């Protein structure tokens, strides 16, 4: 597929970059 794959990738890319992107702001917690 073209949607499932991409959507499935975002979950990996986000979690992959999250490792380094946790100080810039971290929108995770409430805002």
């Amino acid at each position: 597929t073209k949607l499932t794959e991409e959507e499935k990738n975002r979950l990996n890319f986000l979690k992959k970059i999250s490792q380094r992107y946790q100080k810039f702001a971290l929108p995770q917690y409430l805002k």
